[PDB]
């Protein structure tokens, strides 16, 4: 099944917007983790493939997804990176858990509509 870039954008960008709408939970995710700025040199030792909302948005805007499960994969890579690196008591970790609940609800009917 072929998917057009604008078809993927029209279907999937509302689910990304739903994540941006989460406040405070989306705030640490709207831009890439910056280890130099945050003083965490070990970050890229642990997270070999960073992902964040702005990079997913750019990938959707520049047609880098050929199928919707590639978009889902990048959202879940965001989540898994954050659960992996951050302590379970931290804001980032608990915010990640909230985004995953939101995303699960938003993406389900959209994947049905795509087929
Ligand atoms: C309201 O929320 C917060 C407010 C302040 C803080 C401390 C500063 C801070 N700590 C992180 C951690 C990650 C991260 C992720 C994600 N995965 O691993 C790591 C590591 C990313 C950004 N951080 C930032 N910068 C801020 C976030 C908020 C908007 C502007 C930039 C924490 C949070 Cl929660």
């Amino acid at each position: 099944k072929i998917f057009k870039p604008e078809e993927l954008r029209q279907a999937l960008m509302p689910t990304l917007e739903a994540l941006y709408r989460q406040d405070p939970e989306s705030l640490p995710f709207r831009q890439p983790v910056d280890p130099q700025l945050l003083g965490i040199p070990d970050y890229f030792d642990i997270v070999k493939n960073p992902m964040d909302l702005s990079t997913i948005k750019r990938k959707l805007d520049t047609g880098q997804y050929q199928e919707p499960w590639q978009y889902v994969d990048d959202v879940w890579l965001m989540f898994n990176n954050a659960w992996l690196y951050n302590r379970k008591t931290s804001r980032v970790y608990k915010f990640c858990s909230k985004l995953a609940e939101v995303f699960e609800q938003e993406i389900d009917p959209v994947m049905q509509s795509l087929g």
